[PDB]
């Protein structure tokens, strides 16, 4: 048939073919040798003017005018900008398409039903470190609006040719400290420890507690990384309770509410923004299945295991699946009862299957990781475990990018 | 070159260098990854013939020896005159144990060295076939002590139709569709229940009413069998602490025995190679049972257990997932017979892939498929990267026979 993958969901029993795999540009880490999908990890003007002459079509195949005056003037000022400088810029409706289309992009988000509505906040005048601070804090109060999450990303200014590249150290906009401690062991999130450490090694005062808000580090080009605290009225935590075993609450665990992820890379058209910190609101089993319960993480599933009476002494209790259980349902009664935005691991795949079906028909095809679409609990019980997915890169993308250090 | 294979929980890494011994291609291409895809969209069999060969010696640590350099000339002889050949015995019981062993969706491969192989090759007629699939049943049942074993037919030969079992498993329930277009059964055995009645069965009504075994002999149409009920061992779910669980009727039985996939050794093609072991309980409890095309049992347990059904919020479906997971394993046990549940199975299959490190420098796995459909990231699967590709001996998909 279709000279396009195929791809089935086994639970209707539908098909459809992905033909939007042939804008793909990028290669990925397979082959028909072998497949690699389950891998975390993976200038020449020539270059960046075919990507930013891609990008541009883009743009205006969006705003349907594409082959117009505008457009092609467009690319010869590219061109032209290209030509005597080395790169060239965004307008600002440019920037705009570009944020939302790389999340869009995203094969590893299961929140893409989201895609269209997200603030842009363009910081491309920023030009020091305490300015980056100011939208930073600007960001989190936007997108955290007390509790009623807003997705939101805000652009600083893009590599440059001859210059160093503004940078967020953090992986995240809020992250907890991870101690080492002298047994070898770790108070807080063990997976910020070299992170905690570089606070320290910067002048951070550190606390030593199970969860304390890491400072941030911010670097502006050509300059050392300044350390800055964010004001404890900005960073919104929720403590966890739940709603019927009572003792949970006496665990004295928590989290915070906004997830904004701050040291990926986003490309846009060749260019390089490699400080643009996005966010929007938590799926629940980030919080209670990943964070809480992953053996190298904060590792709660024993603690709540014998709170909850369970033998631990052998697998087929399942303790650790009931246990895992309650720790995601106090999540998500906890965001629910301080009025935090949150979507559980259900209502957010269903929502997924919606999304994959407007792309079909705006796009023919949608990238997925499979791997990653599927929550880490409960997977068949959510439909997207039964839907075949095709996964491949397309651009605009946020890409990981070396830590600076 | 070779792939840097990661595990984040341990923050151990391997490098997989047997990959570089796939002869045949997977799905993917370096554009776009189809790892997520169920199915696939003379001088060559010499080949295969000899690297298979050269295999089976290298197991007996005689590579070179004598009998190799004959064994490789009777192949050639055999091939070159006539446009095939034959395994010798012991050949076929090492090419069964390492199809088992490359097939990268099986998570129970830290058993693949303790397999029962029964040559069947001898057979020429259905009523054969079905002496021999009743033998291997009762051999690998064993009064509820599972034992693997795989049950090896003649092979394909050219020109001349295929020896095939036409169901996917040996013991599969019937599906029945109901005037209201609803399903009473197996949904999943809708289309081999409807072959069965037009090929001379008289169904039942019941949710798990075993179905007839049809055997086909080459060029022959199939033949129904139906299977002596002592023979398929079945266990009654009921839940330790949950009283009105049994209430629900269901049950299970104990012998997963795929029986429509073809078994490829040395270039030589066995269409019908029925193979079992035992069950990991989420097949059962997970798939099976609470799948939404399946018997999807997760609304009637979640109302039993007056769970709040309005909400996806309430993790209803979770909370009875876990309960129906748990009835199995208690019933399993209870009536002992052979079950290994999802933590303790993926736990074998890390000590697998640690044996397999060390013994060929990798391991071909499907993360997919490895990691079980309910707390997936509770297993230490979930946190090894894994890298897929085709080894031979395989097990492979066909075509349906009709
Ligand atoms: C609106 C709510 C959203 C939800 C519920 C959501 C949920 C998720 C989840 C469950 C993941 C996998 C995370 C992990 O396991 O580490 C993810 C990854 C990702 N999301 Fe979304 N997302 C949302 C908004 C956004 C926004 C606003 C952007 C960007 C504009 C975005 C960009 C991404 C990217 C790039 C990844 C992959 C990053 C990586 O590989 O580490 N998401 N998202
Ligand atoms: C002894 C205990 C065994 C257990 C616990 C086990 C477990 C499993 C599981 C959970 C799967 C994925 C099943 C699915 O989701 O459909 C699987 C697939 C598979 N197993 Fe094993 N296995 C065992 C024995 C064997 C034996 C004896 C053979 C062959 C000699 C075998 C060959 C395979 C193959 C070829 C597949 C993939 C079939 C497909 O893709 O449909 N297994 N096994
Ligand atoms: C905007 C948004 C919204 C939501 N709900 N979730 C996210 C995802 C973000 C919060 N939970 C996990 C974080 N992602 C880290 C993935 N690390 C991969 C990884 C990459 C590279 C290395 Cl070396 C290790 C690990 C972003
Ligand atoms: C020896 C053994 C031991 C254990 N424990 N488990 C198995 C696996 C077997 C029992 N439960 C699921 C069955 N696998 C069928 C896979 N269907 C995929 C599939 C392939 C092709 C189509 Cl058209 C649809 C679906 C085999
Ligand atoms: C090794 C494996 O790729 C790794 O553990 C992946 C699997 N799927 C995932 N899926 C999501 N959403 N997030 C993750 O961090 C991961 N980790
Ligand atoms: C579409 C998707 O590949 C499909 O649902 C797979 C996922 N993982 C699986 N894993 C196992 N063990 N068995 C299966 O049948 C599947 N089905
Ligand atoms: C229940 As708590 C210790
Ligand atoms: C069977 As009802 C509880
Ligand atoms: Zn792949």
């Amino acid at each position: 048939g279709p000279k396009f993958p195929r791809v089935k969901n086994w639970e209707l029993g539908s098909i459809t073919y992905d033909t939007l795999c042939a804008q793909s540009q990028q290669d990925g880490p397979c082959t028909p040798r072998r497949c690699l999908g389950s891998l975390v990890l993976p200038p020449p003007a020539e270059q960046l003017l075919s990507q930013a002459r891609d990008f541009i079509n883009q743009y205006y195949s969006s705003i349907k005018r594409s082959g117009s005056q505008a457009h092609e003037e467009r690319l010869q000022e590219v061109e032209a900008e290209v030509a005597s400088t080395g790169t060239y810029h965004l307008r600002e409706s440019e920037l705009v398409f570009g944020a939302k289309q790389a999340w869009r992009n995203a094969p590893r988000c299961v929140g893409r039903i989201q895609w269209g509505k997200l603030q842009v906040f363009d910081a491309r005048d920023c030009s020091s470190a305490q300015e980056m601070f100011t939208y930073i804090c600007n960001h989190i109060k936007y997108a955290t609006n007390r509790g009623n999450l807003r997705s939101a990303i805000t652009v600083f200014p893009q590599r440059a040719p001859g210059r160093g590249d503004f940078r967020i150290w953090n992986s995240q906009l809020v992250r907890y400290a991870g101690y080492r401690q002298q047994d070898g062991s770790v108070r807080g999130d063990p997976a910020n420890v070299e992170i905690t450490e570089l606070c320290i090694q910067h002048g951070w005062t550190p606390g030593n507690g199970r969860f304390d808000v890491l400072p941030l580090l911010l670097q502006a080009p050509d300059e050392a990384p300044e350390l800055f605290v964010l004001p404890p009225e900005l960073v919104l935590e929720v403590p966890l309770e739940h709603p019927t075993l009572e003792w949970f609450a006496a665990l004295g665990l928590r989290w915070y509410a906004l997830p904004a992820v701050s040291n990926m890379l986003l490309e846009i058209g060749g260019l390089e923004f490699s400080a643009a910190p996005f966010s929007g609101w938590y799926m629940s089993t980030e919080i209670g299945t990943r964070n809480l319960c992953d053996p190298h993480r904060y590792n709660i599933l024993e603690d709540v295991a014998v709170c909850m009476d369970l033998d631990t002494r052998t697998t087929s209790s399942l303790w650790k699946d009931k246990a895992a259980v309650e720790i995601n349902l106090a999540v998500l009664h906890s965001f629910q009862l301080a009025k935090v935005t949150i979507v559980d691991h259900h209502a957010a795949t269903v929502s997924f299957m919606k999304h994959l079906d407007n792309e079909q028909k705006a796009r023919g095809g949608c990238p997925a990781d499979w791997a990653w679409i599927v929550p880490p609990i409960s997977g068949s019980l959510t439909p997207v475990f039964h839907q075949e997915m095709v996964n491949y890169i397309l651009s605009p993308a946020f890409r990981y990018q070396p830590d600076p250090w």
